[PDB]
């Protein structure tokens, strides 16, 4: 059944909430962005009031193919009514249509749910500043003090310096990017734009770019792999074996590769800055690791929830285990004695 995580009290909302059949009392299922995890679920098949973002909106009718009569894609940054409740969609900093959702209940309560994100100050000057926010639905993916890393842009002009280098070394190469759903789009389109290519992708891929409202994106993208000198593979392929094959099909039109491997954290971020990274080498195929994320570092997770100041905290991931409950907890109530709230 349902967890009370998913549920949002004295409505009958829920979010993120498809893997469980009908929810009883749910008027209205929310879904926050376009990943498996939170969509799990989800088909052709579904019959309830679905409400998200227009590009969430999108995926689902597209990818899913979910019916149209299902979906209500809501504006951003704007005041709407659900089933007789204020709602705000915010930007939640993630992948392309991932919202926060801000809920404005009946008995004058305020309840921001998160999502997936990663928590910048600007979101210190959106309508949430406004007022009062008394429960927090919390993204607690890196949630402990060893998880840092550096910014979205350190690592996208690391990117961008070393490709542009080994195609102007060897304008034979080609460059590679790894991916598995939507998110981190910036990582191959700012390669590219240093290139002066279009990113070759599969069929299928071509197809869910074409629903993220990515201003030119006709200008940036292509399905003739030929043509173009970044091309995007699925992560599983990124490795020796699966480059060397690739290159093979390409028709000695390249004779070598860069490769980039976007990661979450993995144990080296606790030494190495951006600067220091050196790559992994087999003969004529080099594979960059880079840890571009697109969830809160444990210090920018800290900071927002600082501001805000909520009354209560009601933690998202990891909460399987009493263990990681139990930790998170001990760093909330930290938080709480130094800030004063
Ligand atoms: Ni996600």
């Amino acid at each position: 059944t349902c967890p009370f995580y998913k549920k949002i009290p004295g409505t009958g909302f829920t979010v993120d909430a498809f893997q469980y059949g009908v929810v009883e009392g749910c008027t209205a299922y929310f879904l926050t962005h376009f990943h498996s995890d939170h969509y799990a679920g989800l088909s052709k098949h579904f019959t309830f009031p679905v409400y998200c973002s227009e590009i969430t909106g999108n995926l689902l009718k597209n990818k899913l193919h979910v019916q149209e009569q299902y979906i209500h894609p809501l504006p951003l940054d704007t005041e709407c009514i659900v089933n007789g409740v204020k709602v705000v969609l915010l930007d939640a900093n993630h992948c392309p249509g991932a919202v926060m959702i801000l809920f404005y209940l009946p008995n004058g309560t305020v309840i921001l749910h998160t999502g997936d994100f990663r928590a910048d100050p600007s979101m210190e000057r959106s309508l949430l500043a406004d007022q009062k926010v008394h429960m927090l639905y919390l993204d607690t993916t890196y949630c402990s003090p060893e998880y840092t890393f550096p910014s979205q842009q350190e690592v996208i002009r690391f990117a961008i310096n070393t490709a542009f280098e080994a195609v102007t070394l060897n304008p034979h190469a080609l460059v590679v990017c790894g991916t598995y759903s939507i998110g981190k789009e910036k990582v191959f389109l700012a390669i590219a734009d240093v290139l002066g290519s279009k990113v070759g992708m599969s069929q299928e891929k071509y197809k869910t770019l074409q629903c993220l409202n990515i201003p030119e994106i006709n200008s940036l993208i292509t399905t003739d792999m030929c043509s173009s000198l970044v091309h995007l593979l699925p992560m599983m392929q990124i490795n020796f074996k699966g480059l060397q094959s690739h290159l093979k099909k390409c028709g000695g039109k390249y004779n070598q590769i860069l490769a980039f491997r976007p990661t979450g954290w993995t144990h080296s971020n606790k030494f190495t800055r951006i600067a220091d990274v050196i790559p992994q080498t087999k003969g004529n195929i080099s594979i960059y690791g880079i840890p571009y994320s697109e969830h809160s570092s444990y210090l920018e997770m800290k900071r927002f929830v600082q501001w805000l100041k909520p009354q209560k905290i009601i933690p998202t991931v990891n909460v399987g285990t009493w263990k990681s409950r139990s930790t998170m907890e001990k760093y909330f109530r930290e938080w709480k004695l130094e800030a004063g709230y």
